[PDB]
């Protein structure tokens, strides 16, 4: 077994449907990988096609500080294995869980540096005509002095002729729903922007209904911090109805509310 060959596992750090993922320490090097071991899926299914994406996304992508890097990935005892950097500050999803039971909270400043850092992760999937379709907290990873960087690329889809596995509701930009895949980078915008409303303390984001088709609207959640009117309504426009005014994500990383 090339698992056990080549790492020990330290620590479970996931589970689901997804199957489970692992801290482990690579024996050669020393250094600590999350190893995300699946049952291998049905030839042909969803399941399939999705773990294709992640693998032929890494074909083009290489290496960026705001996406969580891929080294490897195998398959055997019909099951699937992928090898990538372990971010020790586990995933923004986390943080945001673990604020609301000790009490704390990410500064305004926090937020924003959280914007600019996964939007840069963003322009830069962006500059290489692929997006990611799946953009929430959980998909958001943390090192340590923080680094943000996008992760779970089983949904990223080409611009041109994309094959959309939509993403999670919460997250879903209507036009995609719609079927309306011509603008998708803007999907991702869409996404990050509730990302960081989530970052900032609201409430749990609605999975459909009428609060759902109200943020659709262009309607921000409800948010305790107390936000700039600016930095609010940079997020504003990030939801606007029309993914065309909603900022390219190169347009986002040099907007002055994010400067510096
Ligand atoms: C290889 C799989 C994807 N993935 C990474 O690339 C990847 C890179 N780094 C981390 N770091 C990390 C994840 C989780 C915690 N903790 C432990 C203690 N608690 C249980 C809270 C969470 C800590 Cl400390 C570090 N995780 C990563 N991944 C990861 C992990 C779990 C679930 C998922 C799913 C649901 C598939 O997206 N992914
Ligand atoms: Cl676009």
């Amino acid at each position: 077994s090339r698992y056990t060959t080549e790492f020990h596992e330290l620590e479970k750090i996931g589970s689901g449907e997804f199957g489970s993922v692992f801290k482990c320490v690579k024996r050669l090097d020393g250094c600590i990988y999350a190893i995300k071991r699946s049952k291998k899926p049905l030839a042909g299914s969803v399941d399939e096609q999705n773990a294709l994406r992640e693998v032929y996304a890494h074909a083009v992508l290489g290496q960026h500080s705001h996406v969580v890097r891929y080294f490897s990935a195998w398959a055997e005892d019909d099951h699937m294995l992928i090898q990538n950097e372990y971010c020790n500050g586990g995933s923004l999803a986390d943080a945001i869980s673990e604020n609301y039971r000790i009490m704390s909270y990410f500064k305004e400043a926090e937020l924003k540096d959280l914007l600019l850092q996964v939007g840069r992760g963003l322009r830069y999937i962006h500059s290489m005509s692929l997006v990611h379709m799946d953009i929430k907290p959980s998909n958001i990873f943390i090192s340590r002095k923080v680094m943000f960087k996008i992760g779970d690329l089983g949904h990223v889809t080409r611009i041109s002729s994309p094959q959309v596995e939509e993403g999670d509701s919460r997250f879903l930009a209507n036009e995609v729903l719609q079927e309306n895949y011509t603008h998708l980078p803007k999907a991702d915008i869409f996404a990050l922007a509730l990302t960081v409303v989530c970052a900032a303390g609201a409430e749990p984001l609605p999975r459909n209904g009428d609060q759902w088709h109200e943020i659709r609207q262009g309607r921000l959640p409800r948010i305790p911090q107390v936000l700039s009117q600016e930095f609010t309504e940079l997020l504003k426009v990030m939801i606007h109805p029309d993914p065309e005014r909603r900022p390219s994500a190169m347009a986002l990383v040099k907007h002055s509310v994010l400067l510096s």
